[PDB]
């Protein structure tokens, strides 16, 4: 039972831009529920400006797949209807995964690295369990509660599959071809195996912290490429077993691929022993801020898409 809470724009106070980009413009506010006098800190999106019709779609899925216990994937609080469309979400005070792992590379251990690819994949098969395909998975789409918590985000390009259903077949929008399982590219089709190729490359792109996959070639040479064979490259950081499942997501028999579920047992199973599987120079020395650390606080301080050409 999918309900939208509509929130009064009066209720926010202190609303400033975070960022913009092809999600759209994300803000950051103050959302203070009249009724009580509680200060939550909020996000706050709108589309790239057809704007309405489609974040309505986006605000359905995420009530859609909502639920009591729901650690990995990001909450609907409501939406806001003035001048746009805006969806409210609590803010997520540590950013994108993508632009943390780029900013904070020289204190990023294997054991982050090891349990954010456990979460991704708790959370993925939490939308899995809930007949839901993504479409868009990738690190510009994972957010950072605190360096220990991430949560997966934006589900404008995602769809809920039917009881009878085991796959979507897109139409002509605009798609992210680098994150893409080639029989995406190929026909169009998604599955819950199409988004395990995507996990792949968000593995790699966090293990690169945040290198651009086939920087300087083409999207349309990309299928070519998945064709011949060719993969994106094993990260320095990373040993055989750790390379081997992205190399098994991105299989070209799309069953073949692991499952969610068996990418949250493997990657738990080198989260106890992460030293192991990643190797990187001063792992022990490094640290990132932490709830339980008492200065936490002062933590909290004040073309990817593009027309599809073949399918
Ligand atoms: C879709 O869930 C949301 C809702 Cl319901 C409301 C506001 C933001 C989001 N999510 C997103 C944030 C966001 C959510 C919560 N806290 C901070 C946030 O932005 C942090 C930085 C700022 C710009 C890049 O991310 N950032 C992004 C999304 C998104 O859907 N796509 C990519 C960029």
């Amino acid at each position: 039972q999918a309900l939208l809470r509509i929130l009064k724009e009066t209720e926010f106070k202190k609303i400033k831009v975070l960022g913009s980009g092809a999600f759209g413009t994300v803000y950051k506010g103050l959302w203070i529920p009249e009724g009580e006098k509680v200060k939550i800190p909020v996000a706050i999106k709108e589309l790239r400006e057809k704007a309405n019709k489609e974040i309505l779609d986006e605000a359905y899925v995420m009530a859609s797949v909502d639920s009591v216990d729901n650690p990995h994937v990001c909450r609907l609080l409501g939406i806001c209807l003035t001048s746009t469309v805006q969806l409210i979400t609590q803010l997520m005070p540590f950013g994108c995964l993508l632009d943390y792992v780029r900013e904070h590379k020289d204190n990023i251990g294997s054991q982050y690295l090891l349990n954010w690819c456990v979460q991704i994949a708790k959370g993925m098969n939490y939308l899995e369990d809930r007949r839901l395909v993504h479409r868009d998975l990738a690190a510009r789409n994972v957010l950072v509660k605190t360096p220990q918590h991430v949560k997966i985000t934006d589900f404008g390009l995602a769809k809920l599959l039917g009881a009878e259903e085991k796959e979507y077949h897109a139409e002509g929008g605009k798609v992210p071809i680098k994150w893409m399982a080639l029989e995406s590219i190929l026909h169009r089709i998604y599955t819950h195996q199409s988004d395990v190729w995507s996990y792949g490359v968000t593995v790699w792109e966090l293990m690169t912290f945040g290198s651009k996959p086939y920087d300087g070639i083409p999207a349309s040479e990309i299928s070519s490429i998945l064709e011949k064979g060719e993969r994106l490259p094993q990260p320095p950081i990373c040993t055989i077993d750790v390379y081997m499942i992205m190399r098994k997501c991105w299989m070209i028999d799309a069953d073949s691929r692991p499952k969610f579920r068996e990418l949250i047992i493997e990657f738990s199973k080198m989260a106890r022993d992460p030293q192991r599987y990643l190797v990187i120079q001063g792992d022990e020395r490094m640290h990132l801020p932490s709830p339980t650390d008492s200065n936490f606080y002062r933590a909290l301080m004040d073309d990817e898409y593009l027309i599809p050409q073949q399918g």
